[PDB]
């Protein structure tokens, strides 16, 4: 599939997981529909988007998953600290790159049950071309291990 640190060519987009940190103590919160304390452990994933296209994208947070040995998704989460650095939206013109966060919580070292979905189609939710991307939706998985 793909591995961590690997940059490769997704839609539009050349796209790569830069490192998996992990934390402990610390209060987390889910990314949508919804105090909680540490549960087990919590993924904190950084990744890299860069637009090779000539329209603008507008990425966004649902173009990612993370999914298990039994490939089922995990919320999404978020904690104060990454501050800045958490990964919600917003637009990346041609040429340009984002840097920004994914977060989970995940059972104590388990960390290599897990694969990063990536779909290019799903990320960039510009409206004004969706008919002349269809083409992208495709799923992208990164193994973490």
């Amino acid at each position: 599939m793909h591995k961590i640190g690997e940059t490769f060519k997704a839609g539009h987009t050349n796209f790569t997981v830069n490192k998996v940190d992990r934390v402990q103590k610390g209060e987390y919160m889910n990314v949508g529909g919804a105090t909680i304390k540490d549960d087990e452990e919590r993924l904190i994933i950084e990744v890299t988007m860069e637009n090779i296209g000539e329209d603008s994208i507008s990425y966004n947070f649902i173009g990612f998953d993370l999914r298990d040995k039994n490939d089922q998704s995990v919320r999404p989460v978020f904690s104060i600290e990454e501050k800045g650095r958490i990964l919600m939206g917003g637009t990346l013109v041609s040429g340009k790159k984002v840097t920004g966060v994914l977060s989970y919580v995940i059972p104590k070292g388990e960390q290599k049950h897990y694969t990063l979905v990536y779909n290019p189609f799903l990320a960039d939710t510009n409206s004004s071309n969706t008919e002349e991307r269809v083409k992208d939706d495709i799923d992208y998985l990164v193994k973490l291990d």
